[PDB]
């Protein structure tokens, strides 16, 4: 009771559960919520990548809106020289994903003749004459976006340099609603406008296709706006890139608006926050993030929930009270995974950043009021004929009962791990594979715990499962997540491959 | 149902609440949880206040931590000027409550080189010297670090951690002496003046109230303050300790214990019971304990409070990075938006408003977010979950507070009117945490003040006299009231309201609940 | 320790039952409506008055048989009987006056031309039904006249007829121009004036006869509170018996008897036309099979207490107490599962018309609902009825649900309502309050029909308007409080919720007070 704010979890009401959160109850060891944090100047390094390894990092996040291949090919090389200096022991081994973080379409404006002054109400207008490309100043500037007016209307804004500067509405003239430094070649923002830009610009087809040969196992696909827009981006993977995971990226209104449709399309979801609160007012975007994740948790579909959760921490070695606070919010929320930018990428902290947001989450987990949350995932989940999903939900039921410390599942592509984590169990989810991807793309779920099988396959089937389940075992009693007499959930199936997990089993530990 | 999230409102479970939320779904004007600003050299001026009063400021917070008494006094001086300012029409001013926030036991180090202003950058693995030597407390640098805890040596062993700067920096104690500690630099950074100094294992025996803090609390009764925000409040005796030294001229004057340590926390009933309310200290909070563990400690004092119906405040860092930028971070947007989620009545500025380059934007930020966030309540769960815990009692006035948020609900009315003399009936009622705003309409300004506290509370002071008919005497308090919500856009004419009074003159007799519609 | 409040703490329904206790007394008032059929049993005027005391709250009058003059006679009673307690306005109870339709009943004639003569009918004969008005008064053992002309058209070979409460079940082998030969599967002792019943036949009799219309007039004449009316199978039917009151009977209560298949399917039609429904349990157990008439039950309570419309459970709840002094444990199951399903009134027909305990029955039922309301699970049922309710412009909705939410927050003795039309305490009762509804009224038809909603305690104020109109209001007020405390409902110094309006006139509830009993 003690421990794992087990005596808050018994709180017959979400009131009384909150009043019983007790900063003396230890958590457990197992930390369910997946890290993702993004390569720099300040993680590249192999010796450095093995730290933020250790620390807690699951995914390795590129960003193309910078650099060549050459500098990412580099990059994934180092991630995957540290990943694979643990692999003497598969007991230990972590899998460590490769994410790649889509450029995607964007607006520009042109070079100034270099800085510029703008002020209080004057006027500036927008050209789209490529003639004044080169010639950007107070009065009048140049956008690369020719469709700007089709998209625009009679009191329309527009902001520019990371809404740094605000704008009132072939061509367009603005009054000035907030100045500022106007400078060259800046990012510009529509808000509310339905941006009819490409869903994959030319280089993020080139990126796409690099993704491919590098054997990524994830695309967070930039500023989706629609259905169609997941489609082009799965078309440009095509045959090759058919297990890799897209995650579409919510950054404006149309993609928020369009949610639904974007989620049915899309492996899962970036509440891509920086962008969003540029494009939404700031004050709403707490809105979309709760509304995402509720959605995402509804659909048993991974959300992942990024920008500014530690930033203070690029130039301290500890967090402020609103971003320790955030970093918690997002795993009550429900967020499967969290994600670190310029505090892994760019920061004087690397390291420091990865093991808050681990310390963070970890408390987090065992504060989530699991009785509503199992009672609500069960009473939204459609009734269906799966023989999968009935054992899931069954194996999650049993898990809350004997209080089990994981639910063990053997599965090949990784869906049976999903289905179990869906169901939101306190217990971790091992999931046993042989498919290296599998391993790696299982970080995505939240509970999650994936391991990959080195072990050669034994001819008598059973066997081969008795050895793939005992290996989960151990590696149980080597992170200390159970131990020998201990309840666990075991998951199987009828025959080899993937789609017959239907055997839910209560194991004791050997 | 297309605004206020009342489609997020009707749904039948707390998932799909927040599968509704809709960020096209404006809010209504009036916003209920209460502004708390630190006032400082950024924010001092009449002209400046005049602008946190229009921008949402509710309560004016004075540290104690620094500055004199003429200081402070002018300070006062001038939050009165710029609120008086708004006095000519009565029903357009805004009370404004001055509260002050102690230093209490404090540990603090001297002036790095004699300059206030002056830094070290301190490398890890250095070793540092501590000294008790008075002669150092001007004369501090890289090597020598003066602090003004005479005991440090006693309450603290070898291997102990000493924090400072917002535990930003940090050391390990390697050598005990009689007043000095030779230390190690576990964690470096930059070392200024005067910074803030944690030990979170050491038993500190500083006093609950200091001689520096009976001067103040002095002063704060003296100066008419509407409450004290206690520093490191640890037990009900030192709320009791406040409590006596504000003795009778400061009865009426609202204590709020500052939780910051763990023995705070741990005690934190006790504390409640013996407080007129809370403020969930985060920034101490999260050096003395894992500041990982704090979003724990912060959901169950709120939870807390709120089940006893005493004002929570949370604090520290909400909006941080606003005092050098004119935006806040998605990280502090969130923190504002969950502390309101939460269930707290008050959420508080400090250096944003005191010293940042944006004190405006800062006030005008916390007001967009709580707004948008008191729209996203579950008020189905919370209201049902309030009911439920709350215990069956003969008291009249409760049955009648909780008898009008019900109608309110029902009739999603525009606001909820209470007549109150101290405040007590307006209070009953914010503990129930209705949608409708509570429109308090007093005779006293330091109730209409000290109203700012609760959660909904829009407090509205009546300069009006006493007419002869104390019913006619009602009427005019209640019609005072309508006149407020139609000016700042609560309601208009045909709007259903809530209307609380009494059968008779004095407090204690609220009995009445009329259901009215607006004239 | 009292009225089942350590099962209302219950968190869920489940520890709501464990906590069920036969030590935790009831409060002396009864919240349920008591509905007894007068007849020969309970027509004296010294019968009637015991009736009252025992807690009976409408005579219910079955138009089945009987002429006007003698149903004249009996109305005259029912008032005699209420009238002798009007001397003590503080103990006189309101009494109200049902009339219920004949409608299209089908009905077997005389055996062997005497009205108590019986005939054994045995399982495998043969027996000969005949519309021959020749035969009329001449029923026996192998033929058997009824009155329903148009019986072979609506009926095929093979379709089963059942006679007298559907005790006797006959299966029609042959079909002819004015007869039907049939086989006797279910035995027993046929009687004269049986009912009859056509489960599978589309039978086309009128809805409201000539018969009805005459009896719906006198209806009006007799200045009758509320109608039952009979087998109700659409809103259309419901128009009729409206159209046929008309603006003389505007203010008359239409109940809908729902004792059919196609009423069961077309209840929400139905529903909003009347003014209240009856589970009319008897033809519906005969109409639909027995094994489905709960379901239909628990169906319709539901969908009047979400509508807000009175609903009454009938036919056979304490039928053994026809003939013995006490009840079986089945009928004391059912009367409690009738209240605890959310019936507004519990009814009472042979036990009160013709049996030998009738005021044991009466004093029964009214123990039984007593105990069964202090059984309810008020958690849940208060907060359904809020959520399933619509949020409204209405300030009235708003105070009644503010008053139930405050009676809850402060275990009140009472809620006392000021009330003309007796729309302001409905609108009380709609939201299942624990505390007894004092309605506190001048219009005496108000009083009367207020006996349909579950927890209205009808009081009927006999001083005349005070002058000042805040004066008139306390007078009404401090009636009810003595009315409540000679009741033992409350004593001085407990805690009531009183509601009122803010000026005179039906439509202006808008102001509750919670005040302690002088
Ligand atoms: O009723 C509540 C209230 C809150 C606080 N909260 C956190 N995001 C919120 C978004 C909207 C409303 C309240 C919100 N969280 C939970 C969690 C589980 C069950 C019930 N909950
Ligand atoms: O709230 C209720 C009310 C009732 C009716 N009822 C039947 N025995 C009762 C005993 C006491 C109170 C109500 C009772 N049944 C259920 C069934 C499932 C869930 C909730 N229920
Ligand atoms: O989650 P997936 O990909 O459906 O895989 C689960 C599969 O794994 C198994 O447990 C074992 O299959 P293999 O022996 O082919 O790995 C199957 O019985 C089951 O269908
Ligand atoms: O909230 P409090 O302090 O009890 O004051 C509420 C009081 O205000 C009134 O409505 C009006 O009283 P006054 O006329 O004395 O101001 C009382 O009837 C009621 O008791
Ligand atoms: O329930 P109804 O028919 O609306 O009547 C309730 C009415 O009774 C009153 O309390 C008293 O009215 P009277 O003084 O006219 O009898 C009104 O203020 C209120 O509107």
């Amino acid at each position: 009771i003690q421990t794992q704010q087990l005596h808050a979890a018994m709180a017959d009401t979400f009131l009384e559960h909150m009043c019983r959160l007790d900063i003396d109850s230890p958590p457990i060891t197992a930390r369910n919520t997946g890290i993702i944090c993004t390569i720099g100047p300040a993680s590249r390094s192999v010796e450095t990548l093995k730290e933020m390894i250790k620390s807690g990092m699951n995914v390795a996040r590129l960003n193309f809106s910078h650099g060549t291949h050459e500098y990412h090919a580099e990059t994934i090389k180092n991630v995957r020289t540290a990943t694979e200096s643990f692999a003497s022991d598969p007991i230990l081994y972590r899998p460590v994903a490769v994410a790649l973080d889509t450029k995607g379409p964007e607006i520009r404006t042109g070079l100034i003749k270099a800085e510029v002054e703008l002020k209080k109400g004057a006027t500036l207008k927008i050209t789209l004459d490529n003639a004044y490309m080169e010639k950007c100043d107070e009065n009048i500037l140049w956008l690369d976006y020719k469709n700007i007016c089709k998209v625009v209307e009679v009191g329309s804004k527009i902001y520019v340099d990371d809404g740094l500067i605000s704008l009132q509405v072939d061509f367009l003239v603005t009054e000035v609603e907030n100045g500022g430094s106007l400078g060259s070649k800046k990012g510009v923002n529509l808000p509310g406008a339905a941006v009819d830009l490409p869903a994959v610009s030319e280089k993020d087809i080139q990126d796409l296709k690099f993704g491919v040969e590098q054997d990524v196992d994830m695309v967070f696909a930039s500023f989706i706006r629609k259905a169609s827009d997941v489609h082009e981006v799965r078309k440009v993977l095509g045959e090759k890139g058919k297990n890799i995971k897209i995650i579409s990226k919510i950054e404006n209104h149309e993609g928020v608006r369009r949610f639904d449709e974007i989620l049915e399309a899309s492996d899962g979801i970036m509440v891509a926050r920086g962008d969003l609160g540029i494009e939404i007012p700031a004050e709403k975007v707490f809105l979309a993030q709760k509304m995402m994740i509720g959605r995402c948790n509804r659909a048993g579909k991974p959300v992942i929930c990024a920008t500014q959760m530690l930033e203070s921490m690029i130039k301290k070695p500890r967090p402020t009270r609103a971003e320790g606070s955030d970093v918690a919010n997002a795993v009550l929320d429900g967020a499967d995974c969290i994600m670190l930018s310029g505090e892994t990428a760019k920061g004087d902290y690397p390291l420091e950043a990865v093991r808050m947001q681990h310390l963070i989450a970890r408390e987090a987990e065992a504060a989530i009021y699991h009785l509503q949350l199992f009672e609500e995932l069960r009473r939204l989940a459609p009734i269906t004929s799966d023989p999968t999903e009935a054992t899931a939900v069954g194996a999650v039921e049993a898990s809350f009962k004997c209080c089990s410390g994981a639910i063990i599942v053997l599965t090949k592509s990784g869906r049976s791990a999903h289905q179990v984590a869906r169901y939101r169990p306190r217990a971790p989810i091992i999931a046993v594979t042989r498919n290296p991807q599998t391993a790696r793309q299982a970080h995505l779920y939240r509970g999650i715990f994936p391991v990959l099988c080195k072990d050669p396959v034994q001819e008598a089937w059973a066997e081969d499962v008795d050895l793939r389940v005992n290996f989960a075992m151990n590696v149980g009693k080597a992170r200390g997540f159970f131990k020998k007499g201990d309840v666990v959930i075991v998951l199987t199936g009828w025959r080899p491959g993937s789609g017959f997990t239907n055997t839910m089993r209560v194991v004791p530990v050997p």
